[PDB]
Parts: C-alpha cells; sequence; structure tokens
C-alpha cells in the first residue's frame, strides 16, 4: 500500500444564520453551484480530508456530525472518521478523513481565539485544527470576524489577534505564529469584508449580480483592497471569485438580496458582499492547486450561501533511514553564504538567527550578525560566512529537497523575534551556491528581508 504524494482537501465555510440546515446539503461537498465547480465525473471520488467551518451554527456537535457523516456517506458510500471537532460559541470546525488515513494522521491540536474587549468580546473569533499527515503539517482556521461595512480595520485587527494567539502546530516552533508553522495553512470563514460602494447603489449592485458582471464589484471588495495595500492576509492566496456575493439573501430563496437597514441589522445596510471566503498559504515550492471555489445555489436556510473550495496538496512520507531519525547523516549539510537581514526596525540591538526545521534534531542559534546602515535608512544585519553548518537527520535527496528551514532573527537584548520567514530546500542544484530569499514578518506584518546564498549537500 504506497504512501500518497498528493491528497485532495475540501474546505467548506457556511454562516448558517442560526437556522437548522435543509435535509440535503450534498451540493456543498460536491462543489456544485456557481463559480469554479467540480466536474460531474468526480462526484463519487472522495476527498482525502473534509474541513467544515460553520458560523452562527445552532446545532450541537452531535447533530452536525451526524448530518455531515450521513451526507458524505450518501455521496461516496464511505464512512468518514472524525479527526477533530472544536466549537467556540456558534463558531465550529469539523475535520473528517477517509478511514485509510486514520494511522497517517497524528499530533491533532485544536484551539480558539476570542476577539475584542468587553462590548466586542462575546461572539466573534476563530477556531482551528492542526495535525500531521505523514511528513506534512496541515493547519485550518475558521474565523467569524467583526461585521459591518465600516469595520474593515476591526476585521484586520481580528486577523492579527487570531494569528498571534491561536496555539496550533509544534509548540517547539516558539518564535513562529500559525502563518509559519504548517506546510499548508487554510484560513476560511465569514471574514465579513464587504463591497464598499454607496448605499444608494444597492439596486445597481443587484443588477450587476443578475448579469454575472462581478468585475466592478470585486474592485470594491474590502478583502481584495486591504490585501492589495498589505493591511491583512499578507502572503496568503485566494482563487479568483466567479460566484455571486454569498450575503445577504432572503431565506428560502436565492432570488432576493436583503440589503435595506432594519432594526434587526442595527439600522445598517448589508449591500451584497463576499463575506464567506477561503484563503491559503503553503511553504515555498510545495504543490498546492485550487480545483474549485464557489457557492451553492440550492441551500437556502441561511441569509448566507455555503462556500466550497477544493485543493490538491503535496504531501511527503514519514522518512526512516539507517541513520536519522535519532542521529545525524554526516553525508548531508546545509551551508549559508553572504547572508544578510534587512530590518525596518528603528532599534539598535545586536541580532542572532534561529534555524528551525523537522530535518534537524533541534533548532540552531547563530552568532550575532554585524549591524550596518542601509543607504535608505535601513538596518542591515550581516552574517557573512559566519552562519553554522546545519546537520540534517537524513541526507537522502528524496527527503532533504522536500524540506524547509524556518528563520527567526532575534534581539540579543530581549530574545524576542523581530522577523520570521521560510526557505525551501527544493533547489535547482546541490553542492552549488544558489540565491535564497524570504520576506520576514512579525505578527504577520512585514518587518524586513533575509537573502543570501545556500549550498546543499545530499547523499547524491
Ligand atoms: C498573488 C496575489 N497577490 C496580490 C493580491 C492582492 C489582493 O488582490 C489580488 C492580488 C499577492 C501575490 N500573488
Amino acid at each position: 500500500q504506497p504512501e500518497p504524494d498528493m491528497i485532495t482537501i475540501f474546505i467548506g465555510t457556511w454562516n448558517m444564520g442560526n437556522a437548522p440546515p435543509p435535509k440535503k446539503i450534498t451540493s456543498w461537498f460536491l462543489s456544485k453551484g456557481q463559480g469554479k465547480t467540480r466536474d460531474d465525473s468526480a462526484d463519487y471520488i472522495p476527498h482525502d480530508i473534509y474541513v467544515i467551518g460553520t458560523q452562527e451554527d445552532p446545532l450541537s456537535e452531535k447533530e452536525w456530525l451526524e448530518i455531515l457523516k450521513h451526507s458524505l456517506q450518501e455521496i461516496t458510500s464511505v464512512t468518514f472518521k472524525t479527526v477533530a471537532i472544536h466549537t467556540l460559541w456558534n463558531i465550529r470546525i469539523v475535520v473528517l478523513a477517509k478511514p485509510e488515513h486514520e494511522n497517517r494522521i497524528s499530533h491533532i491540536c485544536t484551539d480558539n481565539v476570542k476577539t475584542g474587549i468587553a462590548n466586542t468580546l462575546g461572539n466573534k473569533g476563530a477556531v482551528g485544527v492542526s495535525f500531521m499527515f505523514n511528513g506534512t503539517s496541515l493547519g485550518f482556521v475558521n474565523s467569524h470576524l467583526t461585521s459591518g461595512s465600516e469595520k474593515k480595520l476591526r476585521r484586520n485587527q481580528n486577523y492579527m489577534n487570531i494569528l498571534r494567539f491561536l496555539a496550533l502546530g509544534d509548540k517547539k516552533l516558539s518564535p513562529f505564529n500559525i502563518t509559519h508553522r504548517f506546510t499548508h495553512l487554510f484560513w476560511f470563514g465569514d471574514l465579513n469584508y464587504r463591497v464598499d460602494l454607496p448605499t444608494w447603489e444597492a439596486e445597481t449592485i443587484i443588477q450587476k449580480i443578475k448579469q454575472q458582471q462581478y468585475a466592478d464589484l470585486l474592485s470594491h471588495d474590502q478583502l481584495l483592497t486591504e490585501r492589495r495595500e498589505q493591511k491583512v492576509f499578507l502572503h496568503f492566496e485566494e482563487e479568483e471569485i466567479t460566484f455571486a456575493p454569498t450575503y445577504r439573501f432572503e431565506r428560502l430563496t436565492r432570488d432576493k438580496y436583503a440589503y435595506t437597514k432594519q432594526k434587526a441589522t442595527g439600522m445598517k445596510y448589508n449591500l451584497p458582499s463576499w463575506c464567506d471566503r477561503v484563503l491559503w498559504k503553503s511553504y515555498p515550492l510545495v504543490h498546492v492547486v485550487c480545483q474549485s471555489y464557489g457557492s451553492t445555489s440550492d441551500i437556502m436556510t441561511s441569509d448566507h450561501s455555503p462556500v466550497f473550495a477544493t485543493f490538491e496538496a503535496g504531501v511527503t512520507s514519514q522518512f526512516v533511514s539507517k541513520n536519522g531519525p535519532g542521529t545525524v547523516d554526516s553525508q548531508g549539510q546545509i551551508e549559508f553564504l553572504r547572508c544578510y537581514a534587512t530590518l525596518k526596525t528603528k532599534s539598535q540591538t545586536k541580532f542572532y538567527l534561529e534555524f528551525h526545521s523537522s530535518c534537524l534534531e533541534s533548532f540552531v542559534k547563530s552568532q550575532e550578525g554585524e549591524n550596518e546602515e542601509g543607504s535608505e535608512g535601513e538596518l542591515v544585519v550581516k552574517f557573512g560566512e559566519t552562519l553554522p553548518k546545519l546537520k540534517p537527520i537524513i541526507s537522502d535527496p528524496e527527503y532533504l529537497l522536500d524540506q524547509h528551514i524556518l528563520i527567526s532573527i532575534k534581539s540579543s537584548d530581549s530574545d524576542e523575534s523581530y522577523g520570521e520567514g521560510c526557505i525551501a530546500l527544493r533547489l535547482e542544484a546541490t553542492e552549488t551556491q544558489l540565491p535564497i530569499y524570504t520576506p520576514l514578518t512579525h505578527h504577520g506584518e512585514l518587518t524586513g528581508h533575509f537573502q543570501g546564498e545556500i549550498k546543499l549537500q545530499t547523499s547524491q
């Protein structure tokens, strides 16, 4: 029975509007409706992993698990195993997997973050799940961010609080937040970003939707505009949107958008918006391909339509050699040449690096770099040829070239990370000096750059 080198992952996000679902929701799991939809010929082919995010979910965990499992069984005739379920208030995440994956899945983590203070603490936040699938780390975040057209800044703050404080993945990766802990990170939910056009344009917007002319609407979508100005979701991807806005519908039809201000909306307009989204971030040069991104047309119990996205994702096997794990392989080494960090910080402390990777027995601390002034004000931290030689646990190129090195630059004074990034070992050549580069972030905001050269020795 060979270990897979690809799996398919289903991501679902649905704000259920505090209403039970209808008796049939199979269209969701089948990626059928509007947008980038799945070929009919694939309908019986199960995804390897189904991750279901709900918001405003009125069901017990038991009630929803029964509906989900019975839905997948009707579609595929496969009885899926429950990997994890985690609920914060009415925000829920369910991970189901094919039974053949039960012994490939380990290190299952769940967490939640509550966003806001006092007034704004009580129903918004995120839940998440992580685990290993053989040699590949997977993370999944379902967030319900602050509502309202005039609160995009609050949403961006919610995002930063969730990525700082959601405790998923390998706790030994202490300088790194969830945006660096996983081979593949999927972040979805009712992100609540709106189409930011004048209220008076509501009927014009509806007209455009009926014509399936989304271009002039997406150019005003707050998530796309905020992403373009690097205010939120820096270094995350989203598939092109080719489905109608998923909010706000009259219930029991999809023929009408309910946008007008009502006591029930706190006298706020809800212009048709793409509230319900799926984004991802994968380590550099790892295969990840979106194969569907769309909304259902036939599930109408909520004022939101369900959104689906499916992905092909590269995975690696749990590698054993004669040597590692449990020793080094002297035939392998990672050298860094002519490296320097460029930092936006106005501080003057000394900095050192930490190298973290599951190809090392444990993380490696460098010597302090040498601080110089950049020609445009910047701090440049030079490491020269001083950086340690990294000693991987396995030298086999079929293992090593699939690995990644996480880099933190830390203050000698405080031991706090000023920047985090990631370098792929999927090089064009071994035993050859090649350029490397990573942006550096902290709390998911750009704080600098790391660049230099790498020289990788494998057993071949
Ligand atoms: C793909 C997407 N890119 C920028 C997007 C920002 C928001 O709107 C769409 C473009 C980041 C890197 N490459």
